[PDB]
Parts: structure tokens; C-alpha cells; sequence
RNA sequence: AGUCGUGCGUCUA
């Protein structure tokens, strides 16, 4: 009918955007350009996201500036912070494309796959008649380069002699090009992987033709439809969940559209999820579950496979599909991977007879793999792999798109799963948490950091999960006064948890901020992280103390988790930590940023501040209170807050959290040898400073 | 203001 042809083209036109506008916008800008931004324009053009939209053209053009800024402060990131191996390559005939040149060049395969270069890979290109062939090339003499040229790598064909014929995309209009002559030696070095730009660009231009269009202008989610409160007992006591949840769950179900629920850490999320699931399946309709991160895909595709139960309570496990590749996915997540699937399913004349035999196996596979999506009920992958080819190819409709940790991923993310006509939407994140990853904090500046997720929560206030768990009610306490603004209330496990021990003496409480008196930190040009002795002597002391008490009686092994907000102070500890200890901090002690610890829960979590002069009055990550709500809510039974009381004084959350401190009797003066009666200097100091 | 998630492909003479 009219309507199904409407829709094929739609689809199709959502599924083959070109990417040529994009690549003429990237090319045209300077490698060696040392700016906030890719050009010169008037900071007037760039705006920031507005709350709501007249049409989808006032959309684009608010997006695609802030798009282009993050992608040139991505490359800019790529060049300083990463040096990529450079290698040389061998002009050829230039074809002139539509507005482009595309340039055909030999190189040798061992380089290339030495580089890592893909088809779809991003490349800085330049002359350099005076370098000597001995010198060291590195991306330095790139940036420091007269000339350079940005290209996008198109094809790789493979040629007898090793031989690899490259196809490089540049800008027309761009100079460079009259230094393209044949037979001539340029060195060219990779910057970045243009992938999640050029699926970023493609749903930001075919928002237009997404069924929720209208919705994501507006960011008003459906109104709530009146749901049988007998029928909503009936899924709780089936599913085993909460009553808030499962009221939650059914009243997202309900409503067709976008479905706000906002999970705080511990309140059951990937169980939320699991829920939301059985309950879809029990009422084919595949479903597409994509989460910011490569771990929340892992952690629910491991939930799943221990089976989700349904209304009859009879346990079930859907074929689930894993979009992802082995190395990058968790080990346990191999077999379900796509790849293995498909391999446990298949379970001149020579010349020609091999040739013949790989195009049937690869026709084999490629059936296998479509039989596989066509078959399979539940996929789970990532935001950016949810735009693979092979689905795009496959077109098949998820009416059903579940978003995890919408509040850690940007909104082009969120909405390029849409793209496979999605009419279903259920978006579960915590603005609490820490917010989308951004590379530029211009763009943040333009609300760029704020998701889609941000605007709906705005709009309406999304079902908030009240009770939780793993969290302790003492730690809970604050956060839900202040960050979640109550509506938070402690489960049956107040007070029986099962890490009872090293809670009845003095020394270690569930929650505890031990300050110091003094500390100087240290700043590195090089890396600009700050790095502190006080803080890591103090957690040092902490960690050999509460090992000594429970040297034998109770094992450690992945239970004691240390947490900076910088990475080079994370690194000094860890490498102090395994210079006195030695190599049980391997297992028992786990080091890593505040951001990158992010999604870990640990019985014992100490967070080391590391801003200790009063110097400066600038608080820095501290001052956000998104980044203090992860660093608290990732601890189970013991916090061990480390940093210097004035510093942290100084910002009002961190003030009214020193406040509720000494209000509950949390707050002791601690310093070196805080534990060590032998050192009578810090007993004098503490003494003199009471 | 000092840190970070995201992507790629495996047989070719």
C-alpha cells in the first residue's frame, strides 16, 4: 500500500544517509590548528540545545555545530594525548569526485597492519622533502608540519607483492593537493576512527524521517495511562520485584512512546531491565537493548543468560545476539557473540576451485548470520554499534528499543538505535550519575553534555526507584537528602548486612571522612594532574591497619577498592601500594579513576580527594555534584573519604556534606601515622590542632 | 580544568 511504500523509503533513506556533506565539513579543517574550534567563525553561530524545537531544520543546525566542535576537539585529544605509529605512501592517479579527491596509493601490508588501519579510519598526510629517512617520525613533526591535509581511508584492496591500494578522500579546494604528484614518498599518520561521527551525522540528518521525530522535538514523554492496580500485583509477586518497580514497569509498558525511569545506583537496575523484558515477552517483537559502555552490555547479557522469568513463572532464555566484537566483549560473552554463533551453526584451476570455495563460505555466513538476527528475539549491544551494517542491511523493525545509563550517553547516541523504526522507547538512567562523556568543555558549555534523558526528566518527573539494598541507609542518608532530594527509602537489610565485621570498632564505621590537617600537592606540567603524598601515606596506613586485624580471618579478594579523581594520583598509589605490599594488590586492591570505577561496587571504597591547597579557591571535578553522587553511591558497608578539610570547605556541597559529618560524628582528624602511637609528631599535631 | 566513553576487519593468489 501507499503507507508501506512511505515507509521503505523512509527506512532506506534512514538507512543510506551520505556522508559526503560530512566529510567535505571535516577535511576542510587544519590539522596543525592549534584552537578551541575547527575555525575562525563567530562564537554567535554555535548555540546551546534548546529545550524545545520549532522544527527538525532548527534541530540540525543547533546539533551540527556542536557535533563539528566535539569531533575537532576528539582529533585535537588524538593528536596530543595519542601518537600513532606514521608511516609513508606513494601517490597516485587522482580521481576528482564530487567535490572531492580520491588518490590511489601502494602500501605495504606489514605497515599498515602495524598502523591499524581500517576502511574507515582517519589520516593526516604531508611532505617532507628535508626529513632525514633515519629520524624518528613521529606526530610531532606533523603538527609542527608546514603542510598537512586531512583524508578518510575508502577501500583496501589487497594485491600480490604485499601489495595495499588505499583509496584517501581529501577536500577539493584544499591546497595540498599540488603536492600530490605522481611517484611522490608522503608521510601520512592516523588521527582518529570518523565511525561514531559518520553514525552520529546519519541519524542527526535522518531525524527527519524517525516516527519519533515529533516526541524528541518536543521531549514531552506520552502521558500516563491508568493501569489495573490488581494486574500490577500480579506481575510483582510473578516477577519477584518491588511494588514501586513493578508499578514503574507496568505504567512504562503501557504507554506507547518514550518511558522515563530513573534508577539510582543499587536499586535494582539491570533487575528493573530484566523485568521490563519478561514482562514485554510475556505480553515475534524483537527487541534491542543498547547500553553507552561495552561492560553494561557484558553484565546484562550474562543477567539473561540465567533466564528471565514470566507471568506463569516459568523461566525462559530467548536467543539473545551480541553485536560486538570477541576482543572487545567480555570473554564469558564470546559464544553469544554473532561471529561464534554463526561458526557453531556452519559448524589456474586450484586457484579458481579456492576462490569459488570462499565466496560459498562467505554466502554461507552471511546467511547464517541474517537467519541468526531474522530468528533471534532479544539483541543487545552498544549505542554506536547499533548502527552495524549488517542490521542496516537486514532492516528489520525493533518495535521495542530499550537505552541503559541514558544519562551517561549523549542524545545523538540515544537516538541512533531509533533509526530501525522505532515506535517503543524506554530509556532508564540517573541524572545523578555521571554525565555524558564529553571531550570539549566549549561544547558542554552549549549544553552539549545534557542528554535527551536531561530534557524528558525536565519535562516529567520520570518514576524514581526509592528503595534500594546494596547501598548502606547511613550512606544513602546524604545523597537522598541533598542530591536526590528524598524520595528514597532503605530496604529490609538496614542494618543485616552480610559484611557485618569491622563495623563494631571504633577505628572503621560505615561512614567515615578523614581529613588532613596539611598537604601539599604537586602539579605536572606534563600530564597538569595533581598528585598528593599525604593522601596516599594516609591510605597506605588504612589499608595495612585494616589487613592486620583481619589478616587471616577475612579475605580481601576484590573487596577493597581505592578511587581518585585523578588519574596520575590513582597511578602513584597503585604503584606505592604494590611497592609495599607487593603483589596481592593485584586482587585484593583494585585502583582506578572515580569515572572509570564507575559500574564496580565494592565492600570498602576509599576516595581520595586530592585538592589540598588553599591557594587556589577553584574546586575543579569536585564541585560538580554528579561526580560526588557516583563516588558515594559506589560503595556497599565502608567509606573511607581522604582530603583536606579546608579545600573541600570551600565548595557548599562539600561544606554541607563536612556539616552533616560532624552532625553524625563522622569526622576525625587524621594525618601520617594517624594509627602509629610510635610517631609522636602526628600525635602533637593532632593534639595542637583540636 | 586535567579526565573519558565510543568504532573497525578477518583466504588470496
Amino acid at each position: 500500500a501507499e503507507l508501506a511504500k512511505q515507509e521503505l523509503e523512509h527506512m532506506r533513506k534512514r538507512l543510506n544517509v551520505d556522508m559526503n556533506p560530512l566529510y567535505e565539513i571535516i577535511l576542510q579543517w587544519d590539522y596543525t590548528r592549534n584552537s578551541e574550534y575547527p575555525d575562525d567563525e563567530p562564537i554567535g553561530n554555535y548555540s546551546d540545545v534548546k529545550d524545545f524545537f520549532n522544527s527538525p531544520a532548527d534541530y540540525q543546525k543547533v546539533m551540527k555545530p556542536l557535533l563539528l566542535l566535539e569531533s575537532w576537539q576528539g582529533l585535537c585529544s588524538s593528536r596530543d594525548r595519542e601518537d600513532y605509529k606514521p608511516f609513508s605512501i606513494i601517490v597516485g592517479n587522482r580521481t576528482a569526485v564530487s567535490d572531492f579527491y580520491d588518490v590511489y596509493a601502494s602500501v605495504a601490508k606489514q605497515v599498515i597492519q602495524d598502523c591499524g588501519i581500517s576502511e574507515s579510519d582517519l589520516i593526516v598526510m604531508a611532505y617532507l622533502p628535508d626529513f632525514r629517512p633515519d629520524k624518528r617520525l613521529s606526530s610531532d613533526d606533523f603538527k609542527k608540519a608546514q603542510h598537512t591535509c586531512l583524508a578518510k581511508v575508502r577501500t583496501l584492496k589487497n594485491t600480490k607483492g604485499g601489495n595495499v591500494d588505499v583509496t584517501l578522500r581529501i577536500h577539493r579546494n584544499h591546497s595540498f593537493s599540488k603536492f600530490l604528484t605522481l611517484r611522490s614518498e608522503i608521510y601520512c599518520v592516523k588521527v582518529m576512527q570518523m565511525t561514531t561521527i559518520e553514525r552520529e551525522y546519519s541519524t542527526l540528518e535522518g531525524l527527519e524521517y524517525y516516527d519519533l521525530v515529533g516526541q524528541i522535538l518536543q521531549a514531552k514523554p506520552s502521558p500516563p495511562v491508568n493501569v489495573d492496580a490488581a494486574e500490577i500485583e500480579t506481575v510483582k509477586k510473578s516477577y519477584k520485584l518491588n511494588t514501586s518497580q513493578a508499578e514503574a514497569i507496568v505504567n512504562s509498558v503501557s504507554k506507547e512512546g518514550f518511558s522515563l525511569i530513573q534508577g539510582p545506583p543499587g536499586t535494582g537496575k539491570t533487575k528493573t531491565i530484566l523485568g521490563i523484558i519478561g514482562y514485554f515477552l510475556s505480553t515475534k517483537q524483537k527487541i534491542l537493548i543498547c547500553a553507552p559502555s561495552n561492560a553494561a552490555v557484558d553484565e546484562i547479557c550474562l543477567r539473561l543468560k540465567s533466564g528471565v522469568y514470566d507471568k506463569q513463572g516459568h523461566q525462559f532464555k530467548p536467543q539473545l545476539v551480541r553485536v560486538g566484537r570477541s576482543d572487545v566483549v567480555n570473554v564469558a560473552i564470546k559464544d553469544l557473540t554473532l561471529e561464534e554463533l554463526v561458526d557453531k551453526r556452519i559448524g589456474d584451476e586450484m586457484r579458481e576451485k579456492n576462490s569459488v570455495n570462499y565466496r560459498n563460505r562467505d554466502l554461507d555466513r552471511r546467511n547464517a548470520q541474517a537467519h541468526i538476527l531474522a530468528v533471534s528475539d532479544i539483541i543487545c549491544s552498544t549505542l554506536s554499534g547499533s548502527a552495524h551494517d549488517v542490521l542496516a542491511t537486514m532492516g528489520i523493525k525493533f518495535d521495542t528499543v530499550i537505552i541503559d545509563e541514558a544519562c551517561q550517553c549523549t542524545e545523538l547516541s540515544s537516538i541512533i538505535p531509533l533509526r530501525y523504526g522505532g515506535k517503543r522507547c524506554i530509556m532508564v538512567g540517573d541524572p545523578n550519575q555521571l554525565p555524558p562523556t564529553v571531550l570539549s568543555g566549549a561544547a558542554s558549555n552549549f549544553k552539549y553534555n545534557q542528554s535527551l534523558f536531561v530534557r524528558m526528566e525536565k519535562n516529567s518527573s520520570p518514576y524514581l526507584l526509592d528503595v534500594q539494598y546494596r547501598m548502606h541507609p547511613s550512606i544513602s542518608k546524604f545523597p537522598s537528602s541533598e542530591f536526590y532530594q528524598g524520595r528514597l527509602k532503605d530496604g529490609p537489610g538496614m542494618d543485616i548486612l552480610n559484611k557485618r565485621p569491622w563495623h563494631q570498632l571504633e577505628p572503621l564505621a560505615p561512614y567515615k571522612f578523614f581529613d588532613i590537617i596539611s598537604g601539599r600537592q604537586e602539579q605536572n606540567a606534563k600530564t597538569m594532574s595533581y598528585t598528593n603524598m599525604e593522601e596516599i601515606r594516609v591510605a597506605i596506613e588504612l589499608v595495612d591497619y585494616l589487613f592486620r586485624k583481619f589478616d587471616n580471618k577475612i579475605d580481601f579478594t576484590g573487596k577493597i577498592g581505592i578511587i581518585s579523581p585523578y588519574r596520575e594520583q590513582m597511578q602513584k598509589m597503585r604503584k606505592e601500594f604494590a611497592r609495599y605490599f607487593g603483589g596481592m594488590i593485584n586482587k585484593s586492591i583494585d585502583f582506578n579513576t572515580i569515572d572509570g570505577f564507575q559500574g564496580q561496587e565494592k565492600e570498602i571504597i576509599l576516595i581520595s580527594c586530592v585538592r589540598a591547597d588553599d591557594t587556589k579557591s577553584s574546586v575543579g571535578f569536585l564541585k560538580d555534584f554528579r561526580r560526588m553522587n557516583v563516588a558515594l553511591t559506589r560503595a556497599k558497608t565502608s567509606i573511607w573519604v581522604l582530603g583536606h578539610q579546608r579545600s573541600l570547605a570551600k565548595s557548599k556541597l562539600w561544606r554541607d556534606l563536612i556539616e552533616d559529618a560532624k552532625d553524625r560524628s563522622c569526622l576525625a582528624y587524621a594525618c601520617s601515622g594517624f594509627l602509629d602511637p610510635r610517631n609522636n609528631r602526628a600525635q602533637s599535631i593532632l593534639r595542637k590542632f583540636n
